[PDB]
């Protein structure tokens, strides 16, 4: 009892907000702090990118399609007007460098304006159901206004990596070169040899400190982190890698039902078959104390005493239950699998 039933302690976070959510279930492992509306300075650009990711999924635009620059002279570090650049290229510096210029080149390419794409923004966060976030500016500079939560930009971690698989591939990219010159992604996190990290966006700034959103796997398992109001340059790294590493080690993410496989067989009155193949219509993922797998149970109730044709495909009739230690830890509609008109 007393060690496959321990609740783990928690590692202290430096930072002034922070949440460790696993990718599949959406279970929250730890938190503190995390609904309280911050400034995310730089971490804005994970929603830019977002943006950017769903029009390209739709096919509004492709990696190799050019971008025209348009309305500093002394830094190869400022977009010269005129300069014309590849979507592919101009990506890469907002997914690895941050890139303030290529916000706002991108902003104009896929939305007309900075305001425009700036509405974009917001309407995907209230699709996210983000409660404590909104955003000014498609790069996060001039825009004091600002702000998201440690959960909220979790989330958003979330939205990328599930919604714009080809976008979010591109943020382990260690190195890419910006017109002949080379460039290096700036999450360090990237080089840790300890955590297979391959996500997502770091950021400072005075006014809001070390910020975070960071994503690792282990296996098929997947974590996500953020950690915002970092207080020290030497806690940049090391905080998030402590998170995710505890979370890694007392927590593991079961798959116990996926979609279409047959839970259970139940007989079925006037219908074309005298039985209904019953499962889910969403993958099953639960996050439990890693070692309690073998614990973990499964089972079902009936809507009704019987079940009648005709019955569509994914019709919902029951629940199915999943416990541990007699704690139900997950409810999920039990529905039929295949279709049985009356007959």
């Amino acid at each position: 009892l007393n060690i496959k039933t321990m609740i783990p302690g928690v590692p202290q976070i430096d930072a002034e907000s922070y949440i460790l959510i696993d990718y599949n279930s959406g279970k929250v492992l730890a938190e503190q702090n995390a609904d309280v509306r911050r400034d995310p300075a730089s971490l804005t650009k994970m929603m830019t990118s977002y943006v950017i990711g769903q029009a390209m999924k739709a096919g509004k635009f492709k990696e190799t399609d050019l971008v025209t620059i348009g309305n500093k002279g002394s830094s190869l570090m400022f977009l010269k007007p005129g300069m014309q650049v590849p979507v592919s290229q101009l990506i890469r510096d907002i997914n690895l460098q941050s890139g303030n210029d290529a916000c706002v080149a991108m902003a104009d390419f896929a939305a007309g304006s900075q305001d425009a794409f700036v509405g974009l923004m917001n309407s995907y966060v209230n699709a996210l159901g983000l409660k404590n976030t909104h955003f000014q500016t498609v790069h996060g500079l001039d825009a004091d206004g600002q702000y998201s939560s440690a959960r909220d930009m979790a989330l958003i971690g979330q939205a990328l990596i599930r919604d714009v698989p080809n976008e979010y591939s591109i943020y382990k990219e260690k190195e890419f070169t910006f017109n002949g010159i080379r460039q290096l992604n700036r999450n360090g996190l990237l080089w840790d040899n300890s955590l297979n990290v391959d996500g997502i966006k770091t950021g400072h700034t005075d006014k809001a400190g070390y910020n975070l959103v960071a994503s690792a796997t282990e296996g098929q398992m997947r974590l996500i982190s953020a950690v915002m109001g970092g207080r020290t340059f030497k806690g940049r790294e090391a905080e998030s890698k402590k998170l995710l590493t505890w979370g890694f080690r007392f927590f593991e993410t079961v798959n116990p039902l996926k979609v279409g496989k047959e839970f259970a067989s139940e007989p079925v009155w006037f219908g074309d078959s005298d039985r209904a193949s019953l499962g889910v219509d969403k993958d099953v993922y639960l996050t439990i104390p890693r070692g309690r797998m073998k614990d973990l149970k499964a089972s079902y109730v009936l809507n009704s005493s019987e079940l009648h044709a005709p019955l569509q495909k994914n019709q919902v009739v029951g629940t199915i239950n999943f416990q541990l230690d007699g704690k139900t830890i997950e409810q999920r509609p039990l529905v039929v699998l295949q279709e049985i008109p009356e007959g």
